[PDB]
C-alpha cells in the first residue's frame, strides 16, 4: 500500500570550531576577502580533537528522530553517506545506529563522494516503498582531517557537517521522489583523489604525509564536469517529472562553490533567489551539503505540501545525480 | 515491473593460489590445521599491480556478457566493498567506466560481509521503482589487510569478486520475496582496523600493522555471527511463507566452514542443499555469496522456481537475508 516516501524529518550537526577564512589567508599567504570573492565561503565548521564522525552524523540524525516525532524502534535502515568514517573497517553506520538507539535498523554506508547523498536519498525511497517502513538517511564528512593545508584549491573549499532525513512511507502517488537520475564518469576518477590508504597503495610506514590528503589536480575541469554533470542530471529529472524549473518550489544544489551554484541556477534559468545557499557559514562538506542546506531552509521555512525540490550534486569520480521531490 | 531477476552471474579471483601449506610454514603449523579448523583448503590473492577495480571488472564482465545485455542498458552500478582502489573517490564510478557502462551511476557500499545482501536488496528496490537494470558486485582484496601474523585472520580471508546482472521482471512472487538487514553496533569494536579513518588518519612514524584487520575475539564474533544469520534467516522464512524443507539452495555467507554448520544446524538445512565454495576460495567478505552463486549456477543452472537463502554477518555488527525465487 505504500507508493511514496515522506521527509517526515530534517537534521543538521556541525563541531564547534568556527573558522573565518582570515585564519586560512593567513595560513596560506594570501590577501583579505580572497576566499569569499572567489567561493562565496565566508566561514566553515571544522572538527577538533574527540570530534568522530559517527558523533557528529549522531547529532545531526538525533535532530532528524525528535522532528519526525518517529519512535527509534520505527528505523528499519540507516543509510549514512560518507567518504570519511571512524575506521576503514566496520563502516560507521552500525555505530551511528547502534548510538541512537536504533534496534531493528539495519545499517550501510554509502561512499559516492560530493553526490552520495543523493545516491542514499534514492535508495532509501526504494526501500521505503518496497518494504513500507522509514529509513534514517544520514550524510556527513569530517574533511578537514583530509584537506592538505598547502593545496590552496581545497584547502579554502572543504569542511565538516553532517544532515539527516527521516524518510517514513506514504500511501499517495504523484509525491515523494519524482524522478531521480544517478549517473557517473569514470574517466575523471582521478582528478579528485587521495593517492594514499586504499587497495591501490595501501598505508605504509614512511609514506608522503600529502599521500593521505585530497588532491583536487585540475580545479577548471572538476569546474566543468561538475557544472556539466549538474546541469544534464537536473535537466532529465525536470523533464522525467514533467515540471519546469519556473515550476520548482527550492533548489538545493551541492554546496561545492557558489560559482558553480551560479553556473548551473543560469544553465537551468533558475533563480538564485529560490536556490538554497548555505556554503557562506557551512563551506563544502561534500555529501553533507544538500540535508544540511534542507535541515537549514525547512528551519527558516517548513516545507509545506506541494513544495517542489530541486536537488542536485556532483563530486569525484566523477558522480553526480539529481532528485526531483514533492512534499 | 513486480520483480528483478539475476540475469547473469559471475565471478573472478587473482593469479597466486595459495595452497595451505604456505600459511602453515609462515605460522608455524602442523599440517592440516587450516582445513581442520575452517574448511578452507586454498584461497586466492593478489598479485602486484593487481586492483580491486580490475577483479571487480572481471567478474562484472562475466556477469554481464552471461546476461547477453547490452552495456548501454546498465543504469546503476554498486559495488559492495571494503578496499576500494583509493579512500577518494569511490571504486565505483572507475569500475563502470572500464565495463563501458556509459549509462550508468555507481557508487561503493560498505556493509563488510554484509555488503552484498545490502546491495542487492536496495538493487531490487531500485529495479522495481524505475523498471531497469542494474549492476550488482562485491569483491575484496582483504589480503593486503592480513595481519599475517595475526592467525585467526591471516588463515581465513582471501580475494574475490562476484556480480550479478539485475534486471526488471514484469511477473509477481518470484525474486526477492523477502529480505531483512540488521545492524549491532554493540560488537563493532570486535573486527576493525584502527588506523585510517577519521578517529585515527595515517600519519606518519605509525605501525602500518594499524593499518591491518584485528579480530579481538574469534569465538564471540563466531557467536554473534552465527546468531544474525540464523535470526534474519527464520525471519525471512516466515515472511515468504516458506520453510527451510522448501529451499531448493541454500547460500550463506562463506566465513569459516564450521559457521556453515552451525547456521545450517540452527535452520535445520541439510549440507547437501548448502553451497560451499570455502574450500578452494577461502572468505573474501561480500564476495562469497555473488562468487558462490556463480560457481553454483555453473554447476547446475538456477531453474524456474527454485528457492535460494541468501544470509550473512560481518564486521559492524552487519547482518542479512534474503529469499529469491528464480
Ligand atoms: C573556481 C575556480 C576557477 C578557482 O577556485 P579556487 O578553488 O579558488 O582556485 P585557485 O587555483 O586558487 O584559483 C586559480 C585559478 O585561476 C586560474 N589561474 C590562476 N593562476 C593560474 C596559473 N598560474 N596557471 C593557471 N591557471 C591559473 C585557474 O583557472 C586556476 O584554477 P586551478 O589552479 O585549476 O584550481 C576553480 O578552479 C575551482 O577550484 N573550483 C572548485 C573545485 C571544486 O569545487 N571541488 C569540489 C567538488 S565536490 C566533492 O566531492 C568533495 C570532496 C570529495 C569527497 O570527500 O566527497
Ligand atoms: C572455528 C573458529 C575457531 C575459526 O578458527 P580460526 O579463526 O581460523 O582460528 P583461531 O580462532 O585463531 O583458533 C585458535 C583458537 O585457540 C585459542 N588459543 C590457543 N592457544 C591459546 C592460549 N594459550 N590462550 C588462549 N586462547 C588460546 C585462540 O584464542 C583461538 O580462538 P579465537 O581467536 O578467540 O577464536 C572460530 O571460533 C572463529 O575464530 N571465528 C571467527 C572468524 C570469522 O567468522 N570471520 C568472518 C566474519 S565476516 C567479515 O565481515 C569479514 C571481515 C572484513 C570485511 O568484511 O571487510
Amino acid at each position: 500500500q505504500t507508493r511514496s516516501s515522506r521527509m517526515a524529518g530534517f537534521g543538521h550537526a556541525v563541531p564547534a570550531r568556527c573558522v573565518d577564512n582570515a585564519e586560512i589567508e593567513a595560513s596560506l599567504g594570501l590577501e583579505a576577502g580572497w576566499i569569499e570573492r572567489r567561493t562565496g565561503i565566508r566561514s566553515r565548521y571544522w572538527a577538533e580533537a574527540g570530534d568522530t564522525l559517527s558523533g557528529l552524523a549522531e547529532r545531526a540524525g538525533r535532530m532528524a528522530l525528535e522532528d519526525a516525532k518517529i519512535n527509534a524502534d520505527d528505523i528499519a535502515l540507516t543509510l549514512l553517506a560518507t567518504s570519511t568514517p571512524d575506521h576503514l573497517l566496520p563502516p560507521s553506520a552500525p555505530l551511528l545506529a547502534h548510538r541512537l538507539g536504533l534496534t531493528r535498523s539495519g545499517a550501510i554506508d554509502l561512499a559516492g563522494a560530493s553526490s552520495g547523498f543523493l545516491y542514499a536519498l534514492t535508495l532509501a525511497d526504494g526501500f521505503v516503498r518496497t518494504y513500507g517502513r522509514a529509513v534514517l538517511v544520514v550524510a556527513a564528512n569530517i574533511l578537514s582531517r583530509r584537506i592538505n593545508p598547502a593545496e590552496r584549491a581545497s584547502a579554502v573549499l572543504f569542511a565538516d557537517a553532517a544532515g539527516a532525513v527521516v524518510l517514513t512511507p506514504c500511501p499517495e502517488v504523484k509525491r515523494g521522489v519524482l524522478s531521480a537520475d544517478l549517473v557517473a564518469d569514470g574517466s575523471g576518477y582521478d582528478l579528485i583523489q587521495i593517492a594514499a590508504g586504499g587497495s591501490s597503495q595501501p598505508f605504509s610506514a614512511g609514506m608522503i604525509a600529502e599521500d593521505a590528503l585530497m588532491t583536487m589536480r585540475d580545479g577548471r575541469e572538476v569546474f566543468s564536469r561538475a557544472v556539466a554533470l549538474m546541469t544534464n542530471t537536473s535537466q532529465r529529472v525536470l523533464h522525467e517529472a514533467e515540471l519546469t524549473a519556473a515550476d520548482i518550489s527550492r533548489f538545493v544544489p551541492h554546496q561545492a562553490n557558489a560559482r558553480m551554484s551560479d553556473a548551473v541556477c543560469g544553465n537551468l534559468g533558475i533563480e538564485r533567489e529560490k536556490t538554497v545557499r548555505t556554503i557562506g557559514s557551512f563551506g563544502n562538506s561534500s555529501a553533507a551539503t544538500i540535508p544540511l542546506s534542507l535541515s537549514i531552509t525547512n528551519a527558516e521555512r517548513p516545507l509545506a505540501g506541494g513544495e517542489t525540490l530541486l536537488l542536485t550534486a556532483a563530486g569525484a569520480g566523477m558522480t553526480g545525480g539529481a532528485v526531483v521531490y514533492r512534499v
